[PDB]
C-alpha cells in the first residue's frame, strides 16, 4: 500500500501530544488532518473556508513519539462553494524500529465550504483557477 | 441530549485565523468527553476506531462556556457507539445565557485491555452499562 | 463532590511536572477558570477575578484521571462572589475503578464588573443562578 | 514608589497564546508563575525536592498585558523543619508597550512549601552549611 | 528565488504562535527549522541525532497567521558521525493577499552528530547516497 | 563575566523531545525571548529578530532544572543591537545539588522597528539604558 493525494502537512510526534497510554491523542491527529485538508481546501477555493463535516474517520494505528507524520489529500469533488477531500494519515520510521517502514495510520473525509470575511457561502472562482483545474482533472479521471 | 462529559471555557489560545475556535480544538473535546464515558461504561480502557456524522454546525467563540454531551446509541460485546453533541452558553457576552449545539458527531470506542487488544464489557455489576441500555430502550 | 459542577476534564501528559503529576498550576488555572463560570452565571455578565484564600494540595492528580471542579457558593455581596471550589477526581482507566476523592480547594472572590469595569449590582430579580447560590451559602 | 521586595525568582515575557477573552493575560498563568517561580526558592532553602502544600493568600491587583515583561519576586517568611512559607510578588515593566519603563507591583501570594524525599514524604531541611537557608533565616531575623 | 533543498516540513502559521508584534514568534520559526532538519539528519544518520550547533540563522521576512510554512533542507556534508543541513524557510499565501504569493522568510545552517539511544556512526544507506550524491553535484 | 539576567524558568515536561531532553526549539525559543528584552530596553521600544551566529549546544537540559538566560550587548547600531546570549541551569531538585553550568549559547541580531514593522533609530536621547549597554562595551 502507497499514499493516495497531494503532500498537506509534515511533522513530528511530540511528547506534549500524548495520551495517557504513552501513544499520541487522537485529537492532535484530527487536527493534523483538520489543518491540512484546509489548506488544500484554501488552494482550490481560492480563499478563506470552514469546515463544515465529516463524514468519516478511522483511527487504524497508533502514533508513537518521534514518527514522522504527514497528511495527503485527494480532493474527491467539488461544488459550487463546497470542496470533499479524503485525508490519509501516514508514519515514517526515522528513529524507532524497523527505520525507514511507512504505513497508513488514519484517513477521514472532510467537507470544507467557501466563505467571506463574514464566514458566509461564497462561490469557488472557476475562471483562472489552476488549483481547481488541477483537482478536476483528478477527479474526471476516477 | 446525554449526559455531560465535559465542561471549560473557550481560550485566545485555541483560536483559528479567522479568530474563532479551531476545529481540531472541538474535534479533540469531543473525543475526550466520549472517551470519559465509554471508559465508565466499559469499566476501564478504551481506544477511539471511527467517527461518523461528524458536523459543524455554529462557531465557537473566545469566552464561550463549552459543554460536551453523550448519549450512548449501540453497545456491543466491546464496541460502544456515542452521540457527542457540542453545546455553547453565553455567561459573560451577548446575548447573556442564550445557549445552543455548535457541533455534533457519532464516536465509537472499543473496551481494550493493557495489551490493546479488545476485552468484553462487564455485564456484571455495571449500571452504567444498564443506564445507557434503559436510555437506548426509550428510543 | 459538594456543590455544583463547574469544569469536567482528562488530565493529559503535557499537564504534568518533573514527579509526574499534574502541575499545581493547572489546577490552580481549572479552578480560576470554573470559579469564574459560576461567577458570571451569579452575576448575569462581567466579573474580574480579585482574590483566592485557604487553597489547600490535598492529593495528586494522575495522568489518565477525570478531573472535576464543583463550586459552593459561601457569600454574595452587592457586587462581590465569594465560592469555594473543589477539585475531584475519577479513576476510570486506572484501579481502583470508580473511585472518587477531593484533591484540592480553594476560595476565589470575583467582582461584578460592567463594560468599563467598574463594580455593578448582582441582580436579584429573575436570577434563578443567585437563587440556587444562596442555597449553597445555606451551609456553614 | 512601591519597591519590590525579596529576590528575584522568575521573568519572562507576557505572550499572546496566554490571554484571556479580555486581552489581558489569564489569572491561571499568573498563579502558574508565582507557583513555579515560590517553588524554585523552596527547592534551593530546602536542598532539593518541595512539594507544594496550600496558598492561603492571593491577590490580583491590575491586569497584565501582552508584551509586559513579568519578574516574581520572592521573601521566605518563615521556615519550620520542612516547611517553607513564601510571599511572592508579581511586578510587570513595560519595555514596548506604553509608557515605556513604567513598573508596578500586579499580583501578590503567599505560598506554604514542604521538603520531600524521593517518595514525596517530609524530609528535615538540612540546617549543617546551607548557606541558602542561612541566607533566607537572617533576612527573617531582620 | 525557487526553493532548495528537499521538503521537511509543512505546516499552517496559528494564532497562538504569535509575538507580541502580533506576527509569528522567532522562537516558533526555529522550533520548525530544527524539527525539520532533525528529520533530514535521522533519515541519513539511519537513526536518532542531536543538535551541536546553528552557525548561521537569518530572518528575512515576517511570517504571519493563517501561512503556510514549508521548510526544505539541503544536505551540506556528511561525516563520520556528523550531519550538517542547510534549512530555508518559505510561505505560501493561501487565504490572504497577495493569495499564491511565495517567498523565502528564514534560513540557517545547523549541525547535527549521530548519536545511539544513550549517547555512533552512520550506517554506508540510500539516503546517504543521495546527500553525497547532490553534494558532488554541488 | 555572564551579563544581565534576562529570563529565569523551569523546564517543563511538555517542552521534552523524543529523547526525553528539553527540545532545542525551546531553548532558542528562551534566548530569543531573553535576548529580546534587552533589546526593546536599549531600543526604547519594539524590535524583531534578524539573525543568530554561533549557536551552540553544549548540554541537554532536563525536566526540573531551573534554566537561566543571561545577555551581554556586544554592539549597538543605528537599529540594530547584538547580544551574546548563554542559557545556564542549575540543578535544585535533582542531583548533584546546586550544580551550574552553560548549556547553550549564541548571539542574537534584532533590530529597532516602528508599529509597521520598519526599522527606526535607537534614540541616543534620553536612553540610560544604551548608556549602560555603551558603558561596559567600553570596557572590552
Amino acid at each position: 500500500r502507497q499514499s493516495k493525494g497531494v503532500l498537506l502537512l509534515r511533522t513530528l510526534a511530540m511528547p506534549s501530544d500524548t495520551n495517557a497510554n504513552g501513544d499520541i491523542f487522537g485529537g492532535w491527529i484530527m487536527s493534523q488532518m483538520a489543518m491540512g485538508g484546509a489548506i488544500l481546501a484554501k488552494e482550490i477555493a481560492h480563499g478563506r473556508v470552514v469546515t463544515v463535516a465529516v463524514e468519516s474517520m478511522n483511527f487504524i494505528k497508533p502514533i508513537s513519539v518521534g514518527d514522522v507524520v504527514c497528511c495527503y489529500g485527494q480532493c474527491l469533488k467539488v461544488g459550487r462553494s463546497s470542496i470533499k477531500i479524503k485525508v490519509e494519515v501516514w508514519v515514517k520510521k526515522v528513529a524507532s524500529e524497523p527505520i525507514g517502514e511507512r504505513y497508513c495510520v488514519t484517513d477521514a473525509v472532510f467537507t470544507f465550504v467557501a466563505v467571506d470575511n463574514n464566514g458566509r457561502s461564497r462561490t469557488i472562482p472557476r475562471e483562472n483557477n489552476q488549483e481547481l483545474e488541477k483537482a478536476l482533472a483528478l477527479i474526471s479521471e476516477q
